[PDB]
């Protein structure tokens, strides 16, 4: 069947099949006592909207401008932003168009094909794969469960600053042995932070000889959300581990930060010209890191299944596998070239390639840009087909990403990043 994007409004009824009120995955912990439960939309199989700011983790928790001097210099603190109906379906909508025009290349379609049948490895009850909260959330009406739903990936509004954009996995094992998590993410479609790039076809003084230079640039929203997505495939294959660093002064993996350093997981996420010189010894390491997290997976639980259902069927899809029932070995050279897609493939930057999108050139930002509004639903600003770069307007070859487009709106902050208002 060709990929599905179910539109929604805001205000479309429960049906208890693309429209439940969901309870949320991190219910149990103490921080979300009392917490939902929240509106959910079905908007591609087995990846949810929740028009809802992210609030479930320690660090999200407080949505008030902080008590501490921990903010970072570009955040944007408003805990109002998403309280409102109105608010929650230009959100809701917001996502749905980037995920049409991620969906509108061949690349873009395949990632959310990756993500919407990727599912986490069940355990094993009773000799059936069976499903737990790692794999589903729960559709809660009054205090009752009335069901449970398949869930790859929860989407969500920002934390605390709203023009911010992170992703969390559920269950800290199963991200990083070879099982998969569900994975959560915060994400700011109209709340955009810019960055520099060097470029020569703006308005220049007559006066400057060389008008090469660094200029400012709002990113595509759709690029930072398949740079999450990214995050999101490496989750449900159990390959993501946030504990090593890249020493870019040594080449070296390390289990620490040190002064010129960057957790690996981003560096991979976001590739382009820095993920170009690693040493095959860290390539080799992950791959057979994986590859003996999936040998083991395969003897200890896929082998110990008796009953085939459509989870198996499923399984075997994810997870390339030779044998019979009880019998699985790992079909090494088609896990390879998965895994190696997955990992040096899949990235932000050959992605943006693909789009037509410009991103900066290293991960890490030289300086701190103050964030811009834009609202992506107006198809003059930006098209589900080319993003802010309409070629009938003449913002091909980047251009309509420049930060001084007329679409990009300044945000009057004060002192303590509070949000004071958007100027038109
Ligand atoms: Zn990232």
């Amino acid at each position: 069947m060709k990929l599905e994007i179910n539109k929604f409004n805001y205000n479309d009824p429960i049906d208890g099949i693309n429209v439940i009120t969901m309870r949320p995955p991190r219910h149990s912990d103490k921080i979300n006592k009392g917490k939902g439960p929240f509106k959910a939309f079905q908007v591609i199989k087995n990846i949810w909207i929740v028009p809802e700011r992210y609030n479930f983790t320690n660090n999200t928790n407080d949505l008030n401008i902080p008590s501490e001097p921990i903010m970072e210099a570009d955040a944007i603190y408003n805990p109002n932003y998403l309280n409102t109906p109105s608010e929650k379906d230009e959100f809701l909508q917001g996502v749905i168009k980037v995920l049409e025009r991620i969906k509108s290349k061949p690349e873009g379609e395949k990632l959310l094909e990756l993500i919407s049948s990727s599912i986490p490895l069940p355990l094993v009850s009773n000799g059936a794969l069976t499903l737990s909260d790692n794999e589903t959330i729960a559709y809660q009406e009054n205090d009752n469960i009335v069901s449970t739903l398949q869930a790859n990936l929860v989407i969500y509004g920002p934390g605390p600053d709203i023009a911010n954009n992170e992703i969390y996995g559920l269950y800290s094992t199963p991200i990083s042995n070879g099982e998969g998590t569900l994975s959560e993410v915060s994400f700011s479609p109209f709340y955009l932070k810019p960055f520099d790039e060097s470029y020569g076809n703006y308005r220049s003084l007559v006066n400057i000889v060389n008008k090469f230079v660094k200029r400012e640039f709002a990113p595509d929203p759709a690029s930072t959300l398949m740079h999450e997505l990214v995050h999101v495939t490496h989750n449900l294959y159990g390959i993501s581990n946030r504990n090593f660093y890249y020493n870019f002064d040594t080449g070296k993996i390390e289990t620490s930060r040190q002064q010129n350093s960057l957790i690996f997981e981003e560096l991979l996420t976001f590739g382009g010209i820095d993920s170009k010189a690693i040493s095959s010894l860290i390539i080799k390491k992950i791959i057979e890191t994986a590859k003996n997290n999936y040998t083991t997976l395969i003897s200890e639980r896929l082998n110990t299944v008796t009953v085939e259902n459509d989870l198996l069927k499923n399984i075997k899809n994810k997870i390339p596998v030779q044998g019979r029932l009880g019998n699985f070995k790992l079909d090494t050279a088609e896990f390879e070239k998965k895994l190696n897609t997955i990992l040096f493939v899949l990235n932000e930057s050959n992605l943006a390639q693909r789009f037509s999108i410009l991103v900066r050139k290293h991960y890490i930002k030289e300086r701190p840009i103050d964030p811009i509004y834009v609202n992506i639903l107006d198809d003059n600003s930006y098209s589900t087909l080319e993003g802010f770069n309409i070629s009938s307007q003449g913002s091909n070859d980047f251009q309509g990403q420049l930060l001084e487009s007329s679409y990009f709106e300044k945000i009057e902050s004060n002192a303590l990043r509070a949000f004071i208002k958007i100027c038109p």
